[PDB]
C-alpha cells in the first residue's frame, strides 16, 4: 500500500543525507518509485553556487540506487555547468545522449565552460576503477567529484577516497556481513538501520587514494583545478593535490591594473623586468621595444604575480610571437626544481586570461610560457624608458639574461 512509496523515499533521503550541504537539493515533485521499474526521469537534484568548493560522493550515491533497484540498471549522474550554478542530476539509466567523461586515474580534471556539461555512470566508474587497480573491497575506495564552481567555469576532478582507518572499515563490514548472515549489499541493509552510521562512514571517506598524478611536458596549466600544485623536479613532472601537498601546506583585477599603471613607482621591484629589454635590445632604439612589451600587461600581470608569490628569483625572456604578433614570454626559474603553489597557479590564470600557460622543460631548465590565446589604462612609454636610464644593473644580472637569451633562442614552445 504505502510500503512503495517509503521505499523511494527512504533513498532519497539517505542521498540526501550523504550529500554535503553546500551543494543544496532542489528536487523537484517526484513521483512513486518502484524498484521493478525504476524511473527513466530525472530523481535528484543538486545544486552548488559560484565559489562553492565541495565534493559528491557520485561512486556511492549509484551504488546504492543500484542496490535499491530489484532489477539491472547503470545508475548515471550528470554534472552541468547551469550558467551560474554547478547541478548534479541523477539517473537510474544515462539518457539517449547524455554525455560520459573520458576520465582516468591520472587525467582525472574536466573543466565545464558555461551551459556544458560532462556526467558518469557506475559502468564506467567501475572500468576506471579495474583498470588503475583500485582496491575494490567495499567502502575502501569510492570516487567522489571535486567541484569547484567559478563561473563563468565548473572545475570538476574524479577522484578515488578511502577511509582514514582502514581497519575500521574491515570490522563494519565485518559486522555487516555477521548481521547479514556482492557484499555491498550486506553493507546496505546493515547500514540502512542506522542513518547516523551511514553518514559518519561516507563522512569518513576523506582520504585521497592518488595525492599526486604525473603529468606530460609540455604541460598546459589550463587542466589544472583550482587546488592543483605542481611539481617539476628530478623526481619527474607531478600535479598534486593543495590540501595534501606537503609543500604546499608548509588581488583582484583592480590591483593588478593599478599594479600596472604604478610600476613607475617602486622602480626596483621590477628592475629583473626592465633588465630583459636590455639585453632583449642588444640582440636583432630600445624606446619603441619597451613600448610593444608594455602594450601587453598581462605579461607584466605574469611577472607581478610570479614575485608577489615568493618567486622572486625568476627571469623573463620576451620573444616574438609570430602568430599572434606582439611578444610571448618566459618565465624561468632558478635551479633544477619548482613548486607552484596552488594559490599561485590560481593567481597566474585569472590575471594572465587570454594567454596559454604552458610548462616546459629546455636544456635542464625549468620554465613556462606565456602566449596570447577590460581595458588597462595605458602608460606612458618615456616615463618607464627615463626609469630605465636611471637604474642600475649588476653585470652578473646582464650576463645571466645574456645567457638566458642565447640558450632560449632555439626554443620553440610546441603548441
Ligand atoms: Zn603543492
Amino acid at each position: 500500500g504505502s510500503h512503495m512509496l517509503e521505499m523511494g523515499d527512504n533513498l532519497l533521503q539517505r542521498i540526501r543525507l550523504v550529500v554535503p550541504s553546500a551543494l543544496q537539493c532542489c528536487d523537484g515533485d517526484l513521483p512513486i518509485f518502484d524498484p521493478q521499474r525504476p524511473p527513466a526521469r530525472c530523481v535528484f537534484q543538486f545544486n552548488g553556487e559560484d565559489n562553492v568548493s565541495e565534493a559528491f560522493p557520485v561512486e556511492y550515491i549509484m551504488r546504492l540506487m543500484a542496490n535499491w533497484a530489484q532489477v539491472d540498471c547503470d545508475p548515471y549522474i550528470k554534472i552541468q555547468n547551469t550558467g551560474v550554478s554547478v547541478l548534479f542530476q541523477g539517473f537510474f539509466f544515462r539518457p539517449t545522449n547524455a554525455p560520459v567523461a573520458e576520465v582516468s586515474i591520472d587525467s582525472n580534471n574536466v573543466i565545464l565552460s558555461s551551459t556544458l556539461s560532462t556526467g558518469i555512470n557506475l559502468s564506467a566508474l567501475e572500468s576506471i576503477k579495474r583498470g588503475g587497480g583500485i582496491d575494490r573491497r567495499p567502502l575502501q575506495a569510492l570516487m567522489w567529484v571535486n567541484c569547484f564552481v567559478r563561473m563563468p567555469y565548473v572545475q570538476l576532478s574524479f577522484r578515488f577516497m578511502g577511509p582514514e582507518d582502514p581497519s575500521r572499515t574491515i570490522k563494519l563490514m565485518a559486522r555487516a556481513t555477521d548481521a547479514y548472515m556482492s557484499v555491498y549489499r550486506h553493507y546496505f541493509n546493515y547500514i540502512a538501520r542506522s542513518p547516523p552510521e551511514e553518514l559518519a562512514t561516507v563522512r569518513g571517506l576523506i582520504v585521497p587514494i592518488i595525492k599526486t598524478t604525473p603529468v606530460t611536458l609540455p604541460f598546459n596549466l589550463g587542466q589544472t583545478v583550482a587546488d592543483n600544485c605542481l611539481s617539476l623536479s628530478g623526481m619527474g613532472y607531478h600535479l598534486g593535490l593543495g590540501g595534501y601537498c606537503p609543500t604546499c601546506t608548509a588581488t583582484d583585477r583592480a590591483a593588478l591594473i593599478l599594479a600596472y599603471v604604478q610600476q613607475l613607482n617602486n622602480i626596483y621591484e621590477y628592475r629583473v623586468f626592465l633588465a630583459s629589454i636590455l639585453a632583449l635590445s642588444d640582440r636583432a632604439s630600445a624606446e619603441p621595444l619597451l613600448s610593444s612589451v608594455l602594450a601587453q600587461p598581462e605579461l607584466f600581470f605574469m611577472y607581478h604575480i610570479m614575485r608577489e608569490g615568493g618567486m622572486r628569483d625568476i627571469r623573463v625572456l620576451f620573444y616574438r610571437d609570430g602568430d599572434a604578433g606582439g611578444f610571448m614570454m618566459y618565465v624561468i626559474f632558478p635551479g633544477k626544481s619548482v613548486h607552484l603553489h596552488y594559490r599561485l597557479i590560481d593567481h597566474i590564470q585569472a590575471a594572465c586570461r587570454g594567454y596559454k600557460i604552458v610548462a616546459h622543460v629546455w636544456q635542464t631548465t625549468f620554465l613556462l610560457s606565456v602566449c596570447r590565446n577590460t581595458v588597462v589604462p595605458s602608460i606612458g612609454t618615456s616615463d618607464v624608458y627615463c626609469k630605465m636610464c636611471d637604474l642600475n644593473f649588476d653585470g652578473e644580472l646582464l650576463l645571466e639574461y645574456k645567457r638566458l637569451y642565447a640558450l632560449f633562442d632555439d626554443f620553440v614552445p610546441p603548441r
